[PDB]
């Protein structure tokens, strides 16, 4: 049993629920929360600019000093850092930015990064600002992922027409 509510179930592993990511991870403090990153860990806008924003700027700060020494991340890759006030853990995949014109494929190598961990609160990989459509990252997600991911959809428009077209 777990603290995540209200989720609508689509499989034996993936949940979703029209949601706040920030609002979310604040009620829950999961042991990891997805980051909707780039490969410089720069979070501007969408889910990595809104979690920075609800932490503060800790996680931006904590983000250079990580590209600082590590340089930047692969596109489809991740790495694991504080989840400051809204999480233990910060997992932050960089997914395709179509926007930029990466590989669509790579989408699945950056759900492959959930299956490092048992249980995620998550976005939809590649959506929102990285141009991607939001069915299709869904499907690769349900198609990916085995461990348990409870994804949060920040549009109602959308999270319906999600669920409403889900095979
Ligand atoms: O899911 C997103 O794309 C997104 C974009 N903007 C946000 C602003 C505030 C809180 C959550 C957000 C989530």
């Amino acid at each position: 049993v777990n603290s995540f509510s209200g989720y609508l179930k689509l499989t034996d592993n993936v949940y979703i629920k029209n949601a706040d990511i920030v609002e979310e991870a604040k009620k829950v403090k999961p042991t990891v929360v997805v980051n909707a990153a780039n490969v410089y860990l720069k979070h501007g806008g969408g889910v990595a600019g809104a979690l920075n924003k609800a932490t503060n700027n800790a996680m931006q700060v904590e983000s250079d000093d990580y590209i600082a020494t590590n340089g930047p991340l692969k596109v489809g890759g991740s790495c694991v850092l504080s989840g400051h006030n809204l999480a233990k853990h910060c997992l932050h995949v960089v997914g395709p930015n179509v926007n930029k014109g990466e590989d669509i494929q790579l989408l699945k190598s950056a759900y492959e990064n959930f299956n490092q961990h048992e249980v995620l609160l998550a976005p939809l990989l590649s959506a929102g600002i990285f141009g991607a459509d939001p069915i299709h990252s869904l499907r690769v997600c349900v198609d990916t992922v085995r461990t348990n991911v409870y994804l949060a959809v920040f549009d109602k428009n959308l999270y319906d027409k999600l669920v409403s077209s889900f095979l």
